[PDB]
C-alpha cells in the first residue's frame, strides 16, 4: 500500500513536463564541479530501478530519495537558472503530491 502511491508519485514526476533535468544521472564529465560539490547524486531513474528492485522498505525512504534530487538541485543551480526553475516546480509538485497521499 505504501509502495503503490510512490509508484503513483514517481510515474507522475516522470511524465511531467519540469522533469526533464531528472531522468537520467547527471553525467559530471559535462557539469565542471558537480562531482565536488554533491556527495549524494540521485535522479528518477535511479529511484525507478530502486523500486523496481524492491529496495524501498518503507515509504518514507522513498521520500527521502526524492527530496534529494531537489536538495541537490537546490544546492548546485541558482535558482533563477533554468534547471533551478524546473526543480521547484518539481519539487512543489512532489511536496503538494506526496501531502494528499499522507
Ligand atoms: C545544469 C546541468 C544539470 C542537468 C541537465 C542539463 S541538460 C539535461 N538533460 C538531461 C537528459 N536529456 C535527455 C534528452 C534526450 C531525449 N529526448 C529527446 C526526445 C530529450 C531529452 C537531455 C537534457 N540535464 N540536470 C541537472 C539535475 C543538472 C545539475 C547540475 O543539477
Amino acid at each position: 500500500s505504501d509502495l503503490t502511491f510512490c509508484e503513483i508519485i514517481l510515474m507522475e514526476m516522470e511524465s511531467h513536463d519540469a522533469a526533464w533535468p531528472f531522468l537520467e544521472p547527471v553525467n559530471p564529465r559535462l557539469v565542471s564541479g558537480y562531482r565536488r560539490i554533491i556527495k549524494n547524486p540521485m535522479d528518477f531513474s535511479t529511484m525507478r530501478h530502486r523500486l523496481s528492485r524492491g529496495g524501498y522498505t518503507s515509504s518514507e525512504e522513498f521520500a527521502a530519495d526524492a527530496l534529494l534530487v531537489f536538495d541537490n538541485c537546490q544546492t548546485f543551480n541558482e535558482d533563477d537558472s533554468e534547471v533551478g526553475k524546473a526543480g521547484h516546480i518539481m519539487r512543489r509538485f512532489f511536496e503538494s503530491r506526496w501531502e494528499e497521499f499522507y
